[PDB]
């Protein structure tokens, strides 16, 4: 083998700062120091084998155990990511066949409070889950070369030069509002805690720029502290849960009705006895006290009778659109690695039970934050934006799903079901009108309490869903929208 021989070594490039949309830092590159090895050289220093295993943390028999078997090989890793202190404490040894490469590896100021949404690298600094990994590319930077020279043995004789400069990654400023997530995750947690309840997730998206301002997951883990990590903390409900979102879309249903031509708010559906035989199926409401009630007491109530009425007389398929444009059951865009679709399914011909069970929200799975992007359609005056995880400075046109005449008139029926008699009296929002409705969502792979709505009623500006595993949503919307109108200087209506 030859006498002297030109290789290339890898020099790692310092990973994009991630912020919140007000500069915070979320995910922050930390210089470390690897060390690697030639065992080739270390076999001719054994005496000094103990002290830089000790130095390693490492066990001495174990340590010498593994140079030994690689005795052969010209490199191999010593220990990867110490600090710089400790790693010129290994380098100041002058132990031979030891040498170091400067590394980072990620620190996460926020820990727990936003490990989902920022997500996490993987031991070569790749991102592994959240946006670590969605916009791995703009972070990750481009990797320079080295050349050096080695002998015959494989000992490093000199650096040549640099053929490659390293290109370091790009910051990059989330739609997350840290002060809100804060909010966000401290009341989701308290609610879960106080109510026995296991797991949820809370979403918040701002309705005129498509931003997701807060996303929070529990249970959550710290991605500084991985030892002793449980998957099931692991998993970002908000964008992998699909469920049927039951009730919670039975504003859209009334949107198709209201666009219909053939139905106004002050119409009236006879719903006694509380069922509705459909040849062999029964449609059955959860309150069974009603005769006549106007669309709006349809809302209140939830009757199943009701919008399944309704939906007889307009079809399915106008539901169905209403649907597919609000963006439930479709691709989100967002690029996070496990995001689910759900299912809004089609037919040619739709016979009574799957239009009723489309329109009461059995009919269908969604992800909460489908749910989210719905609801912001609704509050911006029925015009959709595209959902985003990054800061928007320039707002996408977007699109007109619901004419605004018939969002409006749908803004005011959900703050009817929040504020009237007979409401979801607990959604009220301290200091705020606000509109919404709650449902129970069926898993689908259980029930989750669901609350969707949105504030100000009257000119809004948030958008929110809260799903609790296996009501008890809407206390956690009061308390988390309030906070949020107010961090976001919304003037009290």
């Amino acid at each position: 083998d030859p006498a002297r021989s030109v290789r290339h070594i890898a020099i790692p490039a310092h990973r994009g700062l991630i912020t919140d949309r007000n500069g915070e830092p979320l995910a922050v590159s930390t210089p470390v120091t690897t060390l690697w090895a030639n065992p080739k050289e270390l076999m001719t220093a054994k005496e000094r084998w103990p002290q830089l295993a000790a130095a390693l943390g490492q066990d001495t028999k174990l340590f010498a155990d593994r140079i030994e078997q690689n005795a052969e090989r010209e490199f191999i890793y010593l220990v990867r990511g110490l600090t710089p202190e400790q790693g010129e404490g290994v380098i100041a040894l002058k132990v031979p066949g030891v040498y170091s490469i400067e590394e980072f590896r990620r620190f996460y100021p926020a820990g727990e409070v936003v490990a989902h949404a920022v997500g996490f690298t993987d031991v070569d600094d790749r991102g592994r889950e959240g946006i670590e990994l969605a916009f791995d590319e703009w972070l990750a930077g481009v990797p320079g070369k080295r050349q050096v020279l080695k002998d015959r043995r494989g000992r490093v004789i000199k650096d040549v030069q640099v053929t490659k400069n390293a290109k370091p990654g790009k910051t990059l400023a989330l739609s997350i509002d840290l002060r809100l997530q804060y909010l966000a995750h401290r009341e989701l947690r308290n609610a879960l805690l106080e109510n026995g309840a296991k797991a949820g997730s809370l979403v918040i998206m701002d309705v005129k720029t498509g931003e997701i301002l807060a996303m929070t997951n529990q249970p959550t883990y710290n991605p500084n502290n991985r030892r002793n990590l449980q998957p099931a903390a692991m998993r970002n409900r908000a964008m992998i849960d699909v469920f049927e979102p039951g009730s919670t879309v039975k504003p859209f249903s009334m949107s198709a009705a209201l666009a219909s031509g053939r139905w106004k708010p002050s119409d009236i559906v006879d719903v006694y006895p509380g069922t509705l035989q459909i040849g062999r199926y029964t449609i059955r409401d959860v309150s069974r006290n009603s005769r006549q009630l106007d669309l709006t007491g349809i809302l209140i109530k939830s009757s199943n009778v009701g919008i399944s009425k309704i939906a007889f007389d307009i079809g399915a398929e106008s539901i169905y659109s209403v649907m597919q444009q609000v963006g439930l059951g479709q691709d989100t865009g967002l690029g996070f690695p496990g995001e689910r679709v759900g299912n809004l399914p089609n037919h040619r011909k739709w016979p009574k039970a799957e239009t009723a069970t489309l329109a009461y929200g059995y009919g269908l799975s969604v992800t909460a934050i489908q749910l989210a992007h719905a609801y912001a359609a609704l509050a911006n005056d029925g015009k959709s934006v595209p959902l985003s995880m990054t800061r928007v400075d320039r707002v996408p046109d977007g699109v007109q799903v619901i004419s605004p005449e018939v969002a409006s008139t749908v803004q005011g029926m959900l703050q009817q079901v929040v504020e009237a008699q007979g409401g979801v009296f607990r959604a009220q929002v301290p200091g705020y009108h606000a509109a919404g409705k709650s449902g129970t969502a069926r898993k689908v792979s259980a029930y989750r309490s669901l609350f969707a709505g949105f504030a100000p009623a009257t000119d809004p500006r948030i958008a929110m869903v809260v799903v609790i595993d296996e009501l008890v949503s809407a206390p956690v919307f009061s308390k988390v929208m309030a906070g949020a109108l107010r961090l976001m200087n919304v003037p009290p209506d």
